[PDB]
């Protein structure tokens, strides 16, 4: 139930914070939806954590590929600072985010 299965034109915007896509609704029309990832993803000791917040505050080199790799997955990458102050390049698959009738929802 990844949003990506029923959405298109997904991009990361707003300083690395916001996922934007066009999301198909029950009628088969396409609705523009944004979701601020900083409301739902944190940085826990240098790792992405769903249900956390404000990952961007302790991140560098934030970027997104909507259809990455052989699996064509929506992969968000960043260098995250751990609690010892060291950066590690990390990745998280955004397929936890759903498309609920035209809206991106965690």
């Amino acid at each position: 139930m990844s949003y990506a299965d029923s959405s298109r034109n997904a991009v990361l915007t707003n300083g690395g914070r916001t996922l934007r896509a066009e999301c198909r609704n029950a009628d088969g029309n396409w609705v523009t939806s944004e979701l601020d990832l900083d409301t739902i993803i944190g940085n826990n000791d240098g790792h992405f954590q769903w249900g956390g917040q404000n990952f961007t505050e302790t991140a560098e080199d934030i970027r997104f590929h909507p259809k990455e790799g052989a699996a064509e997955q929506p992969i968000l990458r960043a260098r995250l600072r751990d609690c010892n102050g060291e950066f590690h390049d990390r990745d998280v698959n955004l397929n936890r985010i759903q498309n609920v009738n035209g809206r991106l929802v965690f």
